[PDB]
């Protein structure tokens, strides 16, 4: 069933921007001393590193922030709350500041009941929710650690049906592999794509743990594990003459030619990316030009997808279902019932008769004439037909107006 592609996809090395917190109980726990609780930072994520080798993604930890002084959310023993406090937090005071791809709060308050974390599913790199939260429940560094890991399985993708599989033969059943997959595959997220710069770390380097650090120039692994011939795995220096060792745009410790493909196209809307000559990394993900005709002339590029009102009406509903007939656009002429165009001012604001197909999104099922639509008391924007899909020959929405393809790119 998966593509080729896929597959390979499946074994680019993925990176994450790790961000962690010590709230203020850790902190007091530690007497307040505060190389003691970052030295114990260090081994929780060299400890979680170890554990995800197997997976492809390694952590890099780009920053830690200790709240000696007060905590700036209210943690309580209730762990639904704290995670919630913790994503808005994330969302509206960490990312401003620093970028980063997750973060997990580490906190010394007892949790009620049973719990020792909580995270929500499949959700790296999303601004709301790639957040997990963890209580420091044992002395141990490494249990901790592998609480943290299992949280971050949680934020990549794996559900809880915990308690284990259905059956098989520190780490993560085939089942939890299978859906970290799955999730993967489905929603390809861009950020755990990037290399963080060595410079951005903020752990001391370890020479062994597979990624370059400030004050290395390769690292393979253990002197026991190595089997490089451009790395010297005990120093963590490039061998005789090699420029490079495992990197994609690396081939027998020198830079590949210009041209060769480390890459591929994941659709028709993404451009490969192809080695220079220059250096030994490839160039960022990037996509194809907005506007290209995509998916069979079904639609038009942007930012690296292609946005069809099947499609959009599948991720919503759910496969067997299908955009619906151009009639039931009409009831975006009106504000009554599904019908919308923009929200401005609060207020409900009506389709153009010539807009009707970039408002709300209208799908259908088997009898169902029904026109049916995705709705909100939450959040205006869901149901709404996605910025880009295509509504006539050569155009396409773009701020909730069908518009001339050529005025938008
Ligand atoms: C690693 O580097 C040192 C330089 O101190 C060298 O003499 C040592 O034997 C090297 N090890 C290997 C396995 O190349
Ligand atoms: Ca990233
Ligand atoms: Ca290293
Ligand atoms: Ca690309
Ligand atoms: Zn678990």
């Amino acid at each position: 069933t998966n593509t080729p592609e896929q597959d390979r996809y499946l074994q680019a090395k993925k990176y994450i921007e790790f961000y962690v917190v010590v709230d203020n109980i850790m902190y007091r726990h530690y007497k307040r001393d505060q190389p003691v609780i970052k030295r114990k930072v260090y081994e929780m994520i060299n400890t979680m590193n170890m554990i995800y080798r197997r997976l492809n993604f390694h952590i890099a930890l780009i920053g830690l922030e200790i709240w000696s002084n007060i905590n700036e959310i209210n943690v309580q023993s209730d762990v639904r709350a704290t995670l919630n406090l913790f994503g808005e937090w994330r969302e509206k005071k960490l990312l401003p500041r620093k970028r980063n791809d997750n973060a997990q709060l580490l906190t010394g308050i007892d949790f009620n009941g049973t719990p020792v974390g909580l995270a929500y599913i499949g959700s790296i790199c999303n601004p709301k929710t790639s957040a997990a939260v963890v209580q420091d429940y044992s002395s141990r560094t490494r249990m901790v650690a592998i609480t943290m890991a299992h949280e971050m399985g949680h934020n990549l993708g794996m559900n809880h049906d915990r308690g284990f599989c259905t059956c098989g033969f520190y780490q993560f059943s085939s089942c939890s592999v299978r859906e970290h997959q799955r999730y993967l595959l489905r929603d390809r997220p861009q950020c755990i794509l990037n290399k963080p710069l060595s410079t951005d770390i903020v752990s001391p380097p370890i020479c062994g743990n597979y990624f370059v650090e400030v004050g290395e120039e390769c690292d393979c692994g253990s002197p026991a594990d190595c089997q490089s011939a451009c790395c010297n795995a005990t120093t963590c220096k490039l061998q005789h003459e090699a420029q490079c060792d495992s990197e994609e745009c690396c081939e027998k410790c020198k830079f590949k030619g210009a041209r060769a493909e480390c890459r591929a196209a994941k659709d028709d809307c993404d451009l490969p990316e192809l080695c220079t000559g220059q250096s030994a990394e490839c160039p960022t993900d990037v996509f194809q030009r907005n506007g290209l005709p995509c998916q069979n002339n079904q639609g038009y590029c942007y930012n690296g997808k292609c946005p069809i009102m099947t499609n959009q009406c599948i991720a919503l509903r759910g496969p067997g279902v299908k955009v619906s007939r151009d009639s039931c656009f009409t009831l975006n002429q009106r504000t009554r019932g599904c019908g919308l165009c923009r929200m401005e001012y609060g207020r409900k604001i009506p389709c153009a008769a010539k807009d009707v197909k970039c408002g709300r999104l209208f799908c259908k099922r088997r009898n169902s004439m029904i026109c049916n639509c995705s709705i909100s008391p939450r959040d205006p924007n869901y149901g709404m037909v996605e910025p880009g899909t295509k509504c006539g020959d050569g155009m396409v929405c773009s701020n909730r107006q069908c518009v001339d393809v050529k005025t938008a790119y």
